[PDB]
């Protein structure tokens, strides 16, 4: 169900996971449930201009573990 | 077929496909049919200037099935 | 230990260690110790926007052996 | 052979090839016959600031080869 | 020896080996010799914003080889 979410359902999860400041970034770059999924290191720590110590972590705990 | 498409081809198969948006940046780099069928991950998440979400799933889910 | 320090921390071990002008980056990317011990090679050199010089001494001194 | 070529002889090869506007990349970059033989794939994609359509060819049908 | 060398040693080096003008990117990079050392690929391709003709010719011919 995950894949099912919205670009703003992936906005609340990193919002409410720590990552306001970059939640935002996910919104820009139009990451819904299904891209989520897709998503590889470099695309946390480059293709979404985010902070790189948040990038690191974000990917760590909340997208490398999907 | 793909290997026939034109730059044009191209463009109505990414805007038919749901992203109208992102088709635009195939006319940018005018990518047709022959260099679409050669373009790896990197290509499409670096080389057009296109939105990450809508990017992921353009390569892996309509590129990579050519 | 490392794994364990603020973002301050970092920040001091930097500027301590030899590179108070490249600290600042670890301040501005928000790395504390978790980040620090996620860091890859090219985090470090392309992720920062320090100097090449001193960010090859950087990771190859201080990261990479963490 | 190709490695002996001067930057002009690479502007000739390509501006022949079918790539007159993407030539003046090699010689922006300075591209002589030995820095030819040495492109890599990322080199030609990336590396030149021309459009990614020709540039696929350019790798794939003439630089690949050599 | 070339481990002890500072930047200018690394500039006159780039220099007499016959890249005068991108000698000036391993001063912007403040690239001394124990820098220079472990420097890869993509250091020198794309890290010190070079023309890529030269680049690819001092990786092979000069810092490949160390």
């Amino acid at each position: 169900s995950p894949v099912e979410w919205t670009v703003m359902d992936v906005v609340e999860y990193f919002t409410e996971a720590g990552f306001p400041e970059q939640a935002t970034a996910f919104q820009e770059q139009e990451i819904d449930g299904k891209s989520l999924l897709l998503m590889q290191r470099t695309d946390v720590l480059t293709g979404l201009s985010i902070r790189l110590g948040p990038a690191l972590k974000i990917y760590e705990h909340h997208i490398k573990v999907l």
